[PDB]
């Protein structure tokens, strides 16, 4: 018997100040957030239908510096679905990507890990990362690239969705 609403455990990394939690908030609450709060670890659901299948989204927004390693595994173990943000005003950020996915594969012990690329602050003039950079980065890992701004809401709800199906693929090969 159907028991209730297929769960997807989706977790936002990244590094500090990406734009994680204004993501997440757009998401869930339709708001931007100007504030820039550093997060420990926030907990997030939301119900949605993606593809006409009714879903619970279960979304674990990071901190960009994670000082103790042993919470840090436990939510990549945990974690079903990666959206790897950068923000596209902010090389080091993007430099770091290589890093959060290196970390997730080797904690999950697995070359095929459901995870999307998100550059973030789409909005902003200043941009230092370009577009074909960030495609040809996802290309090589064979996953989604999907540009964002939580602040016009460009790109929010496709780079979750996105996610979703990817998790989805990953589960009927
Ligand atoms: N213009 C613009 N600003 C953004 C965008 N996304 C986030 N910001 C801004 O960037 C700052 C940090 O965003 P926030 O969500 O707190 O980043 P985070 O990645 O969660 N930081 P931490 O890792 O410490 O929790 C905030 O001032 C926020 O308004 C965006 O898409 N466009
Ligand atoms: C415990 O279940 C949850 N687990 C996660 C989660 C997702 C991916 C990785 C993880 C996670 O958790 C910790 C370890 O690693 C996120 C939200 C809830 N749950 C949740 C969140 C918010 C609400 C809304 N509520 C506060 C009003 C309800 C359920
Ligand atoms: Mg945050």
């Amino acid at each position: 018997a159907f028991q209730g609403m297929t769960e997807y455990k989706l977790v936002v990394v990244g590094a500090g100040g990406v734009g994680k939690s204004a993501l997440t908030i757009q998401l869930i609450q339709n708001h931007f957030v100007d504030e820039y709060d550093p997060t420990i670890e926030d907990s997030y659901r939301k119900q949605v239908v993606i593809d006409g299948e009714t879903c619970l989204l279960d979304i674990l927004d990071t901190a960009g510096h994670e000082e103790y390693s042993a919470m840090r595994d436990q939510y990549m173990r945990t974690g079903e679905g990666f959206l790897c943000v950068f923000a596209i005003n902010n090389t080091k950020s993007f430099e770091d990507i290589h890093h959060y996915r290196e970390q997730i594969k080797r904690v999950k012990d697995s070359e095929d890990v459901p995870m999307v690329l998100v550059g973030n602050k789409c909005d902003l003039p200043s941009r230092t990362v370009d577009t074909k950079q960030a495609q040809d980065l996802a290309r090589s890992y064979g996953i989604p690239f999907i540009e964002t701004s939580a602040k016009t809401r460009q790109g929010v709800d496709d780079a979750f969705y996105t996610l979703v199906r990817e998790i989805r693929k990953h589960k009927e090969k």
